């Protein structure tokens, strides 16, 4: 343990998303009807929890799934054809005008408008239709863990309560232990594995990929490493490697990369038991714990 | 410099007059046919390009606009509901595995499905309803400048066909001449600027932004420099795409400020010329392709291998 603020509030994820599936069972079930008698065309992201919302979305209700362009609204002025979509704003502190602005174009679009947010004074929840509040409490460090995981698992409520399909609805009955079990895990990224490390390519697939613009943040924002995320596909080098429908292409990519001789570290979803759609998060909540330690190893306070 | 690369940039002013006088009619046909159908969303099938059709179509059209995710069918192994959308395919040959696929689902899904493609044998156009050719030629050049030019101005009068927008007609009549005058112009980007930089951020608004990530590329593919694009908004050398529209003002206050702020400077934009704002993204381009011949030269690099 680091004893920092980032871990001290990384650890605490399981809890705050243990009560934050609770607390909101009930405004996402009544959510969930109302999207199944809207039928949404579309859902648009306005704010990279956008590119886990595109896989969560297109792949679990087949609704095609993409993220806004905030100079659209705000400097080119133009209001978009959004009647009959979903919009879902997401935003920790739901106050910053072109945040605002975004959401009232939406709604004068005639969108069904939703809200991810934290602070429930914020002025997004007099714009939008549904506020989903994220629960995850204060963050006081800089790099922000807990909050993100909340919005993953506010993003997997909303879906699990709009399609009502079953092993998602199995995936978020278990993703507090399984965010428990990835805090017990042991290690994986440690600071041995970067202590020459400048230019960093994180490589993923799917689910993985949305993880790998996450992690390659969090590796420049804390770690000072210029880090950049692709998919495994298209492309020294971190593997995100999910146990999904992904597995196959992707361990074949790392594979052969492995083989043609790129220095490789490797992270995972900690167990093999965890639902295909929480292991993404898990790895992510191994890597926030990793990343404190390295940061204090190459001489940083997160 | 006498590179392919350069020789093959020179020749987009006219090899684009040329595209679009051809592609007239069916571009018109088309127009008329979205007009009827009405497309509830754009989603573009790729490999950058769809990048700039997002806020093409989005500020022209004000039709949500996106990026199909090829492992969602793939991998995955899932159909999207595409029904009363527009499918743009775009591809120079026409032929990659995840293309033709998504285009199938995409036709399966009730879209109307247009290509764009420079090989119009390529097996593509037995899928989509409408084929426009990019005319570009053969492209011998190991990096693509006229070709991808070509897939810009297709994209722009596809949309001006489509949404008769006066000032975008206006901007699409006018586009050879304002590639000629880029090619014409004077050199922006030079070797020396370079020097030191090893890491590089090449910064954008909007349209500029769409392009700024296609000169990233080109820098890290033909330069071997680390380039990344980011929006200007959202942001030590930096490489400032300057555009004069509607983001000019937020976009220019960025750059002073990071420059007060103690960054290395270079400027690109759009030459002196009278160049229509939605026009201006294209010519920068146009000029950059030219002047990166020469930098990969003085690198001591060939642009055509």
């Amino acid at each position: 343990t680091t004893n920092t603020i980032m871990e001290q509030e990384a650890r605490t994820a399981p809890q705050k998303i243990a009560e934050q599936l609770l607390a909101n069972d009930a405004i996402t079930e009544s959510l969930g009807s109302v999207l199944r008698e809207f039928k949404p065309k579309f859902v648009m992201i306005v704010g990279h929890a956008g590119v886990f919302a595109k896989y969560l979305f297109e792949i679990e209700a087949s609704i095609p799934t993409f993220a806004a362009a905030p100079s659209v609204a705000s400097v080119y002025g133009k209001t978009l054809k959004l009647a009959g979509g979903l919009v879902i704003v997401i935003s920790q502190s739901g106050r910053s005008p072109d945040i605002l602005a975004q959401a009232r174009m939406a709604k004068n679009a005639g969108a069904f408008c939703v809200a991810l947010v934290n602070d429930e004074t914020a002025p997004i929840k007099d714009i939008v239709d549904v506020v989903i509040p994220l629960r995850a409490g204060e963050e006081k460090a800089v790099a922000a863990t807990k909050s993100y995981l909340a919005t993953l698992s506010a993003l997997l409520q909303v879906a699990a309560k709009w399609t009502q399909n079953e092993s998602l609805v199995e995936a978020v009955n278990s993703l507090p232990q399984a965010l428990q079990a990835a805090v017990d895990a042991e290690p994986q990224l440690r600071a041995g594995s970067l202590t020459d490390v400048k230019n960093l390519v994180v490589l993923g697939r799917g689910f993985g990929y949305a993880v790998s613009k996450e992690i390659a943040l969090k590796l420049k924002e804390v770690c000072a490493i210029h880090a950049e995320a692709f998919s495994s596909a298209e492309f020294s080098i971190l593997d995100v490697c999910i146990r999904d429908e992904s597995y196959g292409s992707h361990v074949e990519q790392i594979a052969n990369v492995k083989q043609r001789g790129a220095n490789l570290i490797h992270l995972h979803q900690t167990s093999a038991d965890i639902h295909p759609r929480i292991a993404p998060l898990a790895l992510l909540q191994r890597f926030y714990i990793d990343v404190a330690a390295v940061a204090i190893a190459l001489g940083i306070n997160p």
